[PDB]
């Protein structure tokens, strides 16, 4: 029993941590093979980031204008190249300890694990969603861009994510391996809007269904509702709408409670309209929607 | 910016984690050097965890009873020792993945993260803080036994909690890597009191001035408090007491901020007083007391 935000285990990623440095500018890099992947900012100085010309900004650079290091011992550039928003740095020798690995694109409202690092020194992992305005809350600080998102499936690293910036707002984007920015995000020193946020519903209920496996109940109610009457209270409180793929999703967490997935958005709808009225669900004060149906499945069994 | 529960990167706990079988109970172990630690309920039936006799149990087992697995490479068991609540199975090879470790008993109100694993396979990695009543929060299933609680200092792992139970109650209890447990629980499937939980005053003041470096700063008052006075605030919301002690360890928070201790104690006493008025502080409706100043200081600057 108990239920927590947990991140996968880190070491198969720890091991392809690599510091990068093009300059005076020292971020974390992802060495996978004979490749060293990191944000294309790295080549970019103070007077740059308004509005960097990478094309142009490249140019000036050579194979041996990026030092790459993995612990003490200096890696050596052979190819540079640039992938949409990723540098690729390619290197002489394969990490040997490249685990089996895949770049994956994740959709928003998907779940996955962060590795902070700083200058190329793994610092603490923690569980993040992809919010469906493209942004993640994570927790970073200055030379933490390159640190990436990954998820496990059995011996197989899926890597989702790459830091890039950390907005005005405070709010954090990035990324997928392949340079390409999730959201309408650029890497540049600028003052960027992030779309209006929205609450990830399907996520909530899985959560809610993970607090009814673990001995919270009391929000379960008499009513009930239908899908399109729970979508008119959603769009209300600014929850993302619910589909009956997000119904599907849910059938094996409704099947191991005995809880229709409608009789779960009747209780919903009512936390929503009547609020929790100062109780707790699985120790939160607040509606949690960082956790997919999948992450509750599989930390439940 | 942002403030979120961390744990370690568990990589060098993951190279020490080994499957325990003993007849027909399976579970986690931890291999340092050429010595396996794991919960000695791993020697019980479904049927003995009423009120084993461990040193008759024990007295019936031999070192090929106990077989022990790291991935797919069997370890042959020369030698078994109960060391209070833990088994010690010396085996013919050292872990050559065996970091640079420490053993430690960790104080109440200090942080570790915990690497749940299930038959040797580590599965997650989340932040406990040890309850004041001894007592972790976790997630844990059946298998998880002989999971471990840890802290990181460069490149030395302090190993500090085994997990060994969960009290009918749905709370966590276990031992220290030389098998004593945390607080008055024993290993043995019976209802156990865990005392009356109270809240790590220091560490919900630790995360006030993380959310005051994040930019949160509406609980921030024009009121002052005492220690003293303060205290009494405390008790009565079921706090820990604060000391100086408390007040020095947070000395580092209160120079970055510019906000003194007892000026941040004096928003405390408000938020507890009049709640949050449906407010929140750094993501959270509640007051959150499972970040000791070490973790906001490695987290808001580091
Ligand atoms: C990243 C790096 O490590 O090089 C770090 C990241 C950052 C900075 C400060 C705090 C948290 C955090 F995640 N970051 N954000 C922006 C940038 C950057 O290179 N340029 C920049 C500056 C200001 C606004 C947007 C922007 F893209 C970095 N660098
Ligand atoms: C642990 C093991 O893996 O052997 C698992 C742990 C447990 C069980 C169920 C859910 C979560 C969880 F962490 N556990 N709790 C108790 C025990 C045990 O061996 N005996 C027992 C049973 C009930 C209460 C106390 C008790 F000691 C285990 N074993």
């Amino acid at each position: 029993s108990g239920f927590r935000k947990m991140a996968f285990p880190s070491g198969k990623v720890e091991g392809c941590m690599v510091q990068v440095t093009c300059g005076t500018t020292t971020l974390n890099g992802l060495w996978l093979d004979d490749v060293v992947y990191c944000p294309r900012h790295v080549i970019c100085t103070s007077e740059d980031m308004l509005n960097p010309n990478y094309e142009d900004l490249l140019i000036r650079k050579s194979n041996h204008n990026f030092l790459v290091q993995a612990g003490n011992v200096q890696l050596r550039v052979i190819g540079h190249s640039m992938q949409n928003c990723v540098l690729k740095l390619k290197v002489d020798t394969a990490n040997p300890k490249t685990p089996k690995y895949k770049f994956v694109r994740i959709q928003p409202g998907q779940t996955f694990s962060v590795l902070a690092c700083y200058n190329g020194s793994p610092s603490g992992v923690y569980q993040c969603a992809m919010r469906p305005n493209f942004t993640i809350k994570g927790s970073f600080l200055n030379g933490s861009c390159g640190s990436v998102g990954f998820n496990i499936d059995y011996d197989c690293v899926s890597f989702c994510y790459m830091h890039h910036m950390e907005l005005p707002t405070g709010v954090h984007a990035g990324t997928d391996l392949e340079g390409n920015f999730y959201g309408p995000f650029v890497d540049r020193q600028t003052a960027q809007a992030a779309g209006t946020d929205t609450t990830i519903t399907v996520n909530v209920l899985a959560w809610l269904y993970a607090a009814v496996i673990n001995g919270d109940r009391w929000f379960l109610n008499r009513f009930t509702t239908t899908l399109n009457d729970f979508n008119l209270v959603a769009m209300k409180y600014n929850y993302e709408p619910l589909t009956q793929d997000h119904v599907d999703i849910l059938g094996p967490l409704s099947a191991q409670t005995g809880i229709a997935v409608l009789d779960m958005c009747a209780s919903l709808k009512e936390l929503l309209q009547n609020g929790m009225n100062g109780r707790t669900i699985l120790g939160s004060a607040l509606l949690e929607d960082e956790f997919t149906p999948f992450d509750v499945v599989r930390q439940c069994s």
